[PDB]
């Protein structure tokens, strides 16, 4: 059974500078295992995502050393050893399940005591389209070798969590769609302009959301770098 695969995280945690924080990530299918190749990502205001950990335990370059990831017993764990005020954020884990990624629901971390990037993924800020129509979203990679990375697409509906849409390999053309989005999204890419595209079809008000692109590749820190997100509003 994996058609109901659900990833669970703590609702909220509170810390302060110099404390240790433990965040966990559990799978409904059994123990979290090495094959789940877990990523941890951080959401700051407004819709600003950064990948912290990939491949269960690999810290992304540039991420502070106080962040570490591991598989401990049957869960994935992100530890912040010596929290800082800038760590106040929502933390999501993501698990690989055979042919799709599943995000956990996120943990809101509060830190008491409050008070350019080489790689860039470039998305337009906003789009509006009518119900029943389709729309094109774009994501241009800058400052890295675009064909050497897959492009993931992810959405966040208002007030809610992350949902994986699919990914495309620019080098081979291979596409994966999540079952949730295989009739909603269509992925294409253009290598000479380093641009990934996603067409969203048969729009409805449920499709009003922020849509992100993010990098990945086999064995890489999936979701290391993210576009800023395009806000789509579906309205007459
Ligand atoms: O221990 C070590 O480093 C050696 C083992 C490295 C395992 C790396 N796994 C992934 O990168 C996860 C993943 C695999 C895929 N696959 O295998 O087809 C995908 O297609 C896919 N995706 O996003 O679509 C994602």
């Amino acid at each position: 059974g994996s058609a109901q695969a659900v990833v669970t995280q703590e609702s909220a945690l509170t810390t302060s500078p110099g404390e240790t924080v433990t965040l966990t990530c559990r799978s409904s299918t059994g123990a979290v295992i090495s094959s789940n190749f877990v990523s941890w990502v951080q959401e700051k205001p407004d819709h600003l995502f950064t990948g912290l950990i990939g491949g269960n335990k690999n810290r992304a370059p540039g991420v502070p050393a106080r962040f570490s990831g591991s598989l401990i017993g049957d869960k994935a764990v992100l530890t912040i050893t010596g929290a800082q005020t800038e760590d106040e954020a929502i933390y999501f884990c993501a698990l690989w399940y055979s042919n799709h990624w599943v995000f956990g629901g996120g943990t809101k971390l509060t830190v008491l005591g409050q008070g350019g990037s080489q790689v860039q993924l470039q998305q337009p800020g906003a789009e509006l389209a009518k119900p029943g129509a389709s729309v094109q979203l774009s994501c241009k990679g800058s400052g890295y070798t675009f064909p050497n990375y897959w492009m993931h697409w992810v959405t966040q509906r208002p007030g809610r969590g992350l949902e994986w849409i699919g990914r495309i390999d620019p080098n081979s053309g291979f596409i994966r769609y999540d079952e949730r989005f295989k009739t909603k999204a269509t992925l294409t890419v253009d290598k000479p302009s380093s641009t990934a595209y996603m067409q969203l079809s048969s729009l409805t008000s449920d499709d009003s959301a922020v849509y992100f692109c993010a990098r990945g590749c086999y064995g890489c820190i999936h979701f290391d770098y993210w576009g800023q997100g395009t806000t789509l509003t579906v309205s007459s």
